[PDB]
């Protein structure tokens, strides 16, 4: 399988589903009490769902915990999607185990050509509407900034990166907003946006988490 595939149940134990009566976004557990997602996923009355695979069926490993708090990045711009990052605090601590685990924050930014893992539940179809029920995965390289910016001239900031293939075919667009991009075991990316869907010279665009680590640590410690 070159591209999107079924992860396997609980193979991505940091992966979280944000539910408002339905699954609406992804997010990542970064410690027992906190979740990172995209600021475009901001909503009232989130329930965070951990240990999911099939989000429509109770399979036994789940943990369902209300969000108590959401903090959108102070410089989030919802027009440009610049600084598309939000922190979500859990009402009760998650219970950590094999299937429900934190993902580390990066100590450095990952370089172009680094292979990363992108996960989520969202739409599989570049052309049409098909929403799958178990966790899906994609492995794609981080693209060079030149290649990213040339695909979206005037749209890419320092706080974004692109990942995938310049030919398209394989991408995450609506393919799970707020979901993780993990590279060498560290959280590098958040599924942010992407013009079209797996279009030729239209990659995925991700929030560059390595720019935010000071923000995330300071904010979680003070809240
Ligand atoms: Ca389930």
């Amino acid at each position: 399988i070159v591209g999107g595939y079924t992860c396997g149940a609980n193979t991505v134990p940091y992966q979280v589903s944000l539910n408002s009566g339905y699954h609406f976004c992804g997010g990542s557990l970064i410690n027992s009490q906190w979740v990172v997602s995209a600021a475009h996923c901001y909503k009232s009355g989130i329930q965070v769902r951990l240990g999911e695979d099939n989000i429509n069926v109770v399979e036994g490993n789940e943990q369902f915990i209300s969000a108590s708090k959401s903090i959108v990045h102070p410089s989030y711009n919802s027009n440009t999607l610049n600084n598309d990052i939000m922190l979500i605090k859990l009402k009760s601590a998650a219970s950590l185990n094999s299937r429900v685990a934190s993902i580390s924050l990066p100590t450095s930014c990952a370089s172009a050509g680094t292979q990363c893992l992108i996960s989520g539940w969202g739409n599989t179809k570049s052309s049409g509407t098909s929403y799958p029920d178990v966790l899906k995965c994609l492995k794609a390289p981080i693209l060079s900034d030149s290649s990213c910016k040339s695909a979206y001239p005037g749209q890419i900031t320092s706080n974004m990166f692109c990942a995938g293939y310049l030919e398209g075919g394989k991408d995450s667009c609506q393919g799970d907003s707020g979901g993780p991009v993990v590279c060498s075991g560290k959280l590098q990316g958040i599924v942010s946006w992407g013009s079209g869907c797996a279009q030729k010279n239209k990659p995925g665009v991700y929030t560059k988490v390595c720019n935010y680590v000071s923000w995330i640590k300071q904010t979680i410690a003070s809240n």
